[PDB]
């Protein structure tokens, strides 16, 4: 044990999630990301199937790590006196969706469809595993640029999925539903669907629809870019003011805008230029 196991490269990012470095597993030259989180910046703690005091983020990542490639998988973790260190898979080359949208602007609908579909599969996988992400947004999605595959990251604001009301939240406010803003109360699935509507709008328009609380509460969607009526309808459906008026995951994936999605590799070859 100990970081004789890993060679450390450049800082890849830092923010609310901690600090993430590029890394190489010395053992087999596996590319990895190395994420440092300060103990004092951790509020939510859980314990393992084993039963040790770990950050909730480790509990959640363990529950979603395995066969599916929709989430960036936890390979290992270490405790330090003042911090935890997490070793995560690193696709190469990779770009986060926020940066991809910054570089390219509003996405063509065919591309947004494939991207949005993969996000839905990823979020469904988390929920099936009993994990609520609570911070779905472009900054928390990585693109494996050669494979055309999207991967969910930073579960540091998430929770165990439950069927009762959540009264806490520490994700991104501008992706948070009106019921959180007004009442400080939400249910996990319908909150997630709201965040998915914001993300979808973000993809086809090149920015998020709401910046202020009053915009969120009003729920009035203005399309700033040319977007098909089918896409507008799905977006408007996801952004329903009443949580029960929002579509289920099945209803989203069965929507006419979602039909005939590109395969990931088709997506990379057409849009990411493989
Ligand atoms: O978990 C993460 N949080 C924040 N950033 C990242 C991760 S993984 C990862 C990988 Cl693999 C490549 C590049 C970045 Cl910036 C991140």
């Amino acid at each position: 044990p100990l970081e004789s196991q890993y060679q450390v490269g450049p800082l890849l990012g830092s923010g609310g999630f901690g600090s993430v470095y590029s890394g190489i597993r010395v053992s087999d030259n596996l590319p990895v990301a190395i994420k440092h989180v300060e103990k004092d910046r951790i509020s939510d703690w859980g314990e393992l199937p084993n039963g040790t005091r770990v950050p909730m983020e480790v509990v959640l990542l363990k529950k979603v790590s395995s066969g599916f490639s929709g989430v960036i998988r936890l390979l290992d973790w270490f405790e330090r006196p003042d911090s935890f260190v997490l070793i995560l898979e690193r696709p190469e080359p990779v770009q986060d969706l926020f940066d991809f949208i910054t570089e390219r602007g509003a996405l063509q609908e065919e591309l947004a469809r494939s991207f949005f579909w993969q996000v839905l599969e990823a979020v469904r996988h988390c929920h099936n595993c009993g994990v609520l992400h609570r911070d779905i947004k472009d900054e928390n999605i990585l693109i494996d640029l050669n494979r055309g595959e999207l991967k969910l990251i930073d579960f540091g604001s998430g929770a165990l999925l439950k069927d009762t009301v959540y009264t806490d939240f520490d994700g991104t406010r501008v992706y948070s539903p009106p019921e959180w803003i007004r009442y400080h109360r939400y249910h996990g699935r319908s909150a997630a669907v709201w965040s998915l509507g914001i993300l979808l709008y973000d993809m086809v328009c090149g920015d998020i629809p709401f910046e202020h609380d009053e915009e969120i509460i009003r729920g009035q969607v203005f399309f700033r870019q040319r977007v098909s009526s089918e896409c507008q309808h799905l977006i408007r459906w996801c952004l329903a003011l009443r949580p029960s008026d929002r579509p289920t995951f099945e209803e989203i994936q069965n929507h006419p805008w979602m039909q005939d999605v590109l395969l990931p590799q088709e997506t990379a070859e057409i849009h990411l230029h493989s």
